């Protein structure tokens, strides 16, 4: 299980069990960053206390339309991870967060202990993080998992074409990539 842990919170933003694709935009890839597909799976929501969405389905069929299967994104999963949304605050705390976010990401890049020439490339990914985040900034819906905080684990998301759910915006090379497999080992 490869998991991406945010540098600020230390919490899991996504795992290899979910959808993880390197950012591929129209005709080009964006290095250091990964974008998360939306895939709508049947969630066991129940809709007992909260009716999620509440829409009448007319398209599809008429009298064969009994459906209790809430389709929601596998990455968000209301009954599992549960992403709580955050609106544009544009407030000082948020702006201070942006500063420390890129700050600590750049510190993680340093603390990786990677070879010098590769550090150069890693640091070439660094302004690319900033630029691409600013490029979707105005269309971002902010999320956190329920275990996350606005100051720690504030996730960027937006809705691109093909996505029927929030497309999660993550920094590939900027997070702590923890690969779970060899727990008890001594590699010498």
């Amino acid at each position: 299980m490869i998991v991406y842990k945010d540098v600020i919170s230390g919490d899991e933003v996504v795992s290899d069990a979910l959808k993880i694709t390197p950012v591929m935009e129209g005709g080009e890839e964006v290095p250091g960053l990964f974008e998360v597909d939306s895939a709508m799976v049947a969630v066991g929501g129940g809709d007992i206390d909260i009716g999620c969405g509440n829409a009448f389905g007319g398209a599809g069929d008429d009298e064969g339309a009994d459906d209790a299967t809430q389709k929601e994104n596998n990455v968000s999963g209301p009954s599992s991870f549960a992403y709580t949304a955050m609106p544009f605050s544009s407030k000082g705390e948020f702006k201070s967060w942006v500063k420390d976010y890129v700050r600590n990401v750049r510190q993680a890049l340093k603390g990786s202990g990677v070879a010098v020439e590769d550090i150069k490339k890693f640091m070439e990914e660094a302004p690319t993080f900033v630029k691409w985040l600013v490029d979707k900034y105005d269309d971002l819906e902010f999320f956190m998992s329920k275990s996350m905080n606005p100051d720690a684990g504030l996730i960027f998301s937006y809705y691109k074409e093909g996505a029927h759910c929030p497309t999660f915006v993550y920094v590939k090379s900027g997070y702590k990539v923890v690969k779970f497999l060899e727990h008890h080992h001594h590699h010498h």
